[PDB]
């Protein structure tokens, strides 16, 4: 059965030497893959003129809703995607992960591109550089969207969510994608695909699919161009000596295989619920996606002491995983994807067999049978500082190998003798171990568990890397990072510092920053609705002379007799001299002087950004204040009930009879909009 | 009346009704101000000055 | 802070020195509060409503 | 407070519920102040001085 490639904005096929993809549970084949004679130089070039343009047209808050709606369209039709990853040898809770993982992922990046994502095209990530003594040369950092394709090289556990962990920072980030699956599972890969494109949601030439090789796709990447990949280290450090990649000198981000750990404590002991759910946790971990995920646990490091008891209760626990079909009952475990990873699962079992030991089915492994059946396995290393094939050697499936520690020194060097891990795992109930344990065992895992009795009820658990929490990891891990919030993102994007006048940058950033030209046009900001607001609509405020009754006042009011307000003594003996006005009422005074009474398009307040007091204000100090505008990002109106507003930025500054600023600072606003979208 | 923010959501039973929050609510910069009220120590401390506030929400109204 | 009267010959000191007054006055409905607060009996009289006042002008500031 | 007017139709429960009023009522300086914090800028202008007030009856009473 022909399975396509969605290049050049049309659905082809090649015509070669075609791979082929079995079914895992069964074993006949039932699609193929081959990419020959596919131009992938037009399948780029009709990206970069095609796609890319679009997706850069577009604002961050409108990529976010595009995100949004392509998470509630591929959400609505996912039973097809169940029924496409059943093929994967996966169960049920197995590709409940990897669909509803991946569509969570869109909406969680839907949520981050709403929340602190501008309304333009461009994304200025700090506040001012000040560079200069007057203040007309000062400069800030930039983030425009590259020009090119982020070529995405997945491996074979998440068709669904590598893809799609992948695809959310690409399209928030602005740039268009071209997806290499793997070949093994690439079918769920074309579905989701397909779902995506015959939506009219996205733009043409704003994703793109390779079900096969990619052949000259490297060979022609400019130097805008990103790449991602995920799968066997031999692979990604062969395509990082690439010589495009090399000469052009564009961003090669790897995910190679790791060796996780999950380290147990020593205070730990049998009676806690602590060492229930450290093998719960280790036996989850270990059956989840029959062990095919990246961040599935493969090392237990327990002391010496808790050798026998870890290693009965995990076999006690383990004997009653059942591997068989996922589609009839009382199964936990599925099966491996291919009888090729069956081989490359045995093969090295046979490798870590050679100084290692058994405590359970390990190479015993039926290479005849009709499907990838792999049995769960725990192996035994005696000697761990004396043998580098536990600390070298992963078996991509159900084995996880099990060695003592030494009191919580020999631990994390077993930890980090990983050589770089994806994740770990610390289970204790102090926490000076936790403190010990990150202060040495973060330098070599991209993201360490600790886990207690507290945390395990409502934890996501170790297999699921959150879209908001970084999935990397240095050395033999890869090196690179993914998922980081809106870290993610600035992989897809140039960091440009920007240089200028004040006046310049907010021109440029579209946001008035510090020093910029004001544009006072004889009525009241907050009289303006949405539409009719620019970043530098300024207003110079009338005047308050404080005094000391208004020090009195407030101190009465908030109950706030601070002695550097209240005493006349202890102020004289401080640093200000005498007493000075409280910050909190030059905060209080300055919003009596700049919120217009009248019901306006100002619905609430909610919200300031950051308070400074840099000098104090004394009885007889006048404070005049200067309302502008900062920045407008509107929100999408999420239904049609719903009002149409904006969270709209003053930027606010104070300043007394001298002209310095006392008091700058920053309030949020909801500003209602004049006409809605949705 | 100290402050000067006479907004309508304060101050004004009618505006407040057809807003969001229903009723005339609490400045929250009042509650910020009877917040510094309740856990500022009035006397003479090494606490030297305040000077900085790093990120404030308002989530829900107080009335 | 109480009328919400904020005028700039009140509140501020910089433009009531550049105004006619020469220093910020006390406000002339202030004055006539605090005069209503000096002659008016706070018990039980024949004085059943005031509803009115005839020629009001305010000569001097009060300071 | 501020005023010092104290007067019974005000201040007191008792001698307001046997008034013509029915109940304690607004002062009516208090309404004639609040308007003024209602309808005068804040900032300066080509307003120079008040001085003066023509015709003041207060007609219905205020809760």
């Amino acid at each position: 059965q022909q399975l396509a490639s969605f290049l050049s904005g049309t659905w082809q096929s090649g015509r070669g030497r075609s791979r082929l993809i079995h079914h895992a549970i069964s074993g006949e084949a039932l699609w193929e893959v081959t990419s020959e004679g596919l131009d992938m130089a037009a399948a780029r070039q009709f990206a970069i003129e095609k796609g890319a343009p679009a997706l850069r047209a577009m604002t961050f808050i409108e990529r976010a809703a595009m995100l949004k709606a392509v998470a509630k369209h591929l959400l609505s039709e996912k039973e097809r995607f169940y029924a496409l990853s059943a093929q994967t040898g996966a169960t049920r809770a197995d590709s409940w992960v990897d669909i509803e993982g991946g569509i969570g992922t869109l909406f969680t990046y839907a949520s981050l591109g709403s929340r602190e994502l501008p309304d333009d095209t461009l994304w200025p990530e700090d506040e001012l550089i000040p560079l200069s003594k007057e203040g007309g040369f000062a400069a800030r950092h930039l983030l425009t969207s590259k020009s090119g394709v982020a070529v995405h090289i997945n491996a074979f556990n998440f068709p669904c969510w590598g893809m799609l962990e992948k695809l959310a920072p690409t399209w928030l980030g602005g740039m268009p994608a071209i997806i290499k699956p793997a070949t093994a599972t690439a079918q769920l890969t074309q579905a989701m695909v397909k779902s995506i494109v015959d939506s009219g949601l996205v733009p043409e030439g704003a994703i793109s699919l390779i079900c096969g090789s990619a052949g000259d796709l490297l060979d022609h990447l400019d130097s805008q161009d990103v790449v991602t990949f995920t799968g066997s280290a031999a692979t990604g450090q062969m395509l990082r000596v690439q010589p495009n990649i090399v000469a052009k000198s564009i961003p090669f981000t790897m995910e190679a295989d790791s060796l996780n750990c999950c380290v147990l404590g020593e205070d730990v002991t049998p009676d806690q619920p602590e060492f229930a759910l450290f093998i719960r946790e280790v036996v989850r971990e270990m059956t989840t996606k029959a062990g095919q995920k990246c961040t599935a646990i493969r090392r237990i490091i327990v002391p010496q002491a808790l050798v026998n008891a870890v290693s009965d209760a995990l076999v006690a626990r383990l004997q009653k995983v059942v591997v068989g079909d996922p589609a009839q009952e009382g199964v936990k475990m599925g099966a491996l994807v291919n009888a090729e990873q069956r081989a490359d699962v045995q093969e090295k079992v046979n490798i870590l067999l050679a100084a290692g030991c058994e405590i359970r089915l390990g190479g015993q492994a039926d290479l005849s049978a009709a499907g990838a059946f792999f049995p769960p396995t725990l192996l035994y290393c005696p000697q761990p500082d004396e043998t580098p094939a536990v600390h070298a050697t992963e078996a991509f499936g159900p084995v996880a190998t099990l060695m003592p520690a030494q009191n919580q020194r020999h631990a994390l060097q077993l930890a980090c003798a990983g050589g770089g891990s994806l994740a770990g795992t610390l289970v204790t109930a102090d926490p000076q171990i936790a403190r010990q344990f990150i202060a040495d065992a973060a330098r070599t895992h991209g993201r360490i568990q600790i886990l207690n009795e507290e945390s395990a009820k409502e934890s996501t658990g170790h297999g699921s890397p959150l879209p908001q929490l970084v999935h990397g990891g240095p050395g033999r891990a890869g090196g690179g990072e993914e998922l980081g919030g809106l870290r993610a993102v600035k992989h897809y994007m140039q960091r440009t510092a920007v240089q200028g006048s004040p006046t310049m940058l907010a021109a440029i950033s579209k946001q008035w920053v510090r020093g910029a030209k004001v544009e006072e046009d004889r009525i009241h900001p907050f009289r303006k609705y949405f539409e009719e607001l620019q970043p530098g609509d300024s207003l110079l405020t009338p005047r308050r002379t404080m005094t000391e009754a208004d020090i009195v006042n407030f101190a009465c009011l908030s109950g706030d007799h601070f002695y550097a307000h209240m005493d006349k003594i202890a102020a004289a003996e401080s640093i200000f001299g005498e007493r000075v006005v409280h910050g909190y009422f030059v905060l209080s005074a300055a919003a009596g002087l700049f919120v217009d009474a009248g019901v306006g398009p100002v619905i609430a307040n909610y919200g300031l950004e950051s308070l400074r007091f840099i000098e104090p204000v004394k009885p007889g100090d006048t404070i005049q204040v200067r309302l502008t505008c900062k920045r407008k990002t509107l929100k999408k109106q999420r239904s049609a009930e719903e009002k149409p507003t904006g969270v709209v930025e003053w930027a606010v500054e104070v300043f007394n009879q001298h002209q310095t600023p006392v008091a700058l600072y920053s309030i949020l606003t909801l500003v209602a909009r004049q006409h809605g979208d949705f």
